[PDB]
C-alpha cells in the first residue's frame, strides 16, 4: 500500500489531480473523479482516474469538460468536488458537482449525465433543494439501492437528501445536522456503512486553516445522529488535511473489515499540486480511529 502525504501522478507521467475526489467502484476497478486544478481555483474540468490498488493511477482525462460562456460551467464559473453514481433503475452515471461563482453566492448543485463511467458527461440542469445554499457535496449508495447527495448549507445544517429514481433531481430532505455545539453542519460530507451502521465524516469550517475532523453515526440515515467525535487525534488537525472521502475496500461494502481515507492538502497558492493525505482508517462498533505511523511517507504536518 502507498500511505501517508504526498503528490499523487499517474501512470502517463503528469501530476495527478486527486483534488475534492469522488471514488466508486465499478466492476474490479476504482473510479476517481477531481477537480483539475493546474491553473488555479476556477472551473478546469473534472479529471478521471482509475486503479486497482491505490498506488498506480491510470488517466481516463477530462470527462466533465469547461462548459460555454454564459453556463454554469463557463471557464469564469467555478465548479468542485465531483461526485459520480451508476443509477441502477437507468443503468446511468450520473456526476453532480458544486456549482459556485467566484463571489460565492451561487451555491448549486449541477448534474451531468453519462452512458460510461469514462464519460464524457453532457452537463444538464443546476438544481437547489427550495432555494437553500448548497456548496460541498458527497454522495451515498446504500444496499437498497438507494441514493443520497450530502450537501453543506451554510443556513441550516448539512444534508443528507434522497435522489429521485432516475438519480436526476432530490425528492426527499432526509437529514439536515449542525455539529455538536456548532452553529453549523460540518462540510466535506461522506458517509459509510458497516453492520448496519453509518458513519458519516466532515471538517470544522476554518477556511484554509485544517481543523480537528469529526464523525457521526446513526443506524437510520433519517437519524437519530450521535454527538460529533474526533477521528484523529486532538490537536493533529486530521493530519494536516481536510476529510474528503472514506471508502469499504473489501467485496461487501456494507460489511468491510478495511477502509480508506483520503484528505485534501490544499494549497492556496498552488492549487494543482495540492498532496492528499491516503491512509487506512480503523471502522469498527460504532468508533472510528484514524493514526499514523512512522513508514507511512511525507510528514504529519506539512
Amino acid at each position: 500500500d502507498r500511505f501517508g502525504a504526498f503528490l499523487p501522478h499517474d501512470t502517463s507521467g503528469d501530476v495527478a489531480q486527486l483534488h475534492g475526489i469522488g471514488l466508486q467502484k465499478f466492476g474490479d476497478t476504482w473510479y476517481a473523479y477531481g477537480e483539475n486544478k493546474v491553473n488555479g481555483n476556477l472551473f478546469q474540468g473534472v479529471c478521471c482516474y482509475t486503479t486497482t490498488d491505490f498506488i498506480a493511477w491510470r488517466s481516463h482525462g477530462i470527462v466533465l469538460d469547461v462548459q460555454e460562456d454564459g453556463s454554469a460551467l463557463a471557464a469564469d464559473r467555478i465548479g468542485e468536488r465531483p461526485k459520480v453514481l451508476h443509477c441502477p433503475a437507468t443503468g446511468k452515471y450520473v456526476m453532480y458537482i458544486h456549482a459556485e461563482t467566484p463571489d460565492y453566492g451561487y451555491a448549486h448543485i449541477g448534474v451531468a449525465v453519462a452512458d460510461a463511467p469514462t464519460g464524457p458527461f453532457a452537463f444538464q440542469t443546476t438544481i437547489t433543494w427550495r432555494g437553500y445554499l448548497s456548496r460541498d457535496i458527497g454522495v451515498f449508495q446504500d444496499e437498497d439501492g438507494s441514493g443520497y447527495i450530502m450537501s453543506e448549507d451554510r443556513d441550516h445544517g448539512t444534508h443528507i437528501y434522497r435522489l429521485a429514481d432516475d438519480y436526476l433531481t432530490i425528492v426527499e430532505d432526509v437529514a439536515c445536522e449542525r455539529a455538536t455545539d456548532y452553529p453549523y453542519g460540518l462540510e466535506s460530507p461522506t458517509i459509510i456503512k458497516k453492520d448496519g451502521l453509518y458513519y458519516w465524516f466532515g471538517s470544522q469550517l476554518t477556511s484554509w486553516d485544517t481543523n480537528d475532523n469529526k464523525y457521526s453515526t446513526a443506524t437510520d440515515l433519517h437519524g437519530p445522529w450521535s454527538e460529533w467525535k474526533l477521528f484523529a487525534p486532538e490537536g493533529a488537525k486530521t493530519y494536516d488535511s481536510q476529510v474528503d472521502i472514506v471508502v469499504p475496500l473489501d467485496d461487501d461494502p456494507y460489511n468491510s473489515e478495511h477502509f480508506l481515507f483520503i484528505g485534501d492538502r490544499w494549497q492556496e497558492h498552488d492549487l494543482g499540486n495540492s498532496p492528499i493525505v491516503q491512509m487506512p482508517i480503523s471502522i469498527a462498533d460504532g468508533v472510528a480511529s484514524l493514526t499514523w505511523s512512522d513508514t507511512y511517507e511525507g510528514t504529519t504536518h506539512r
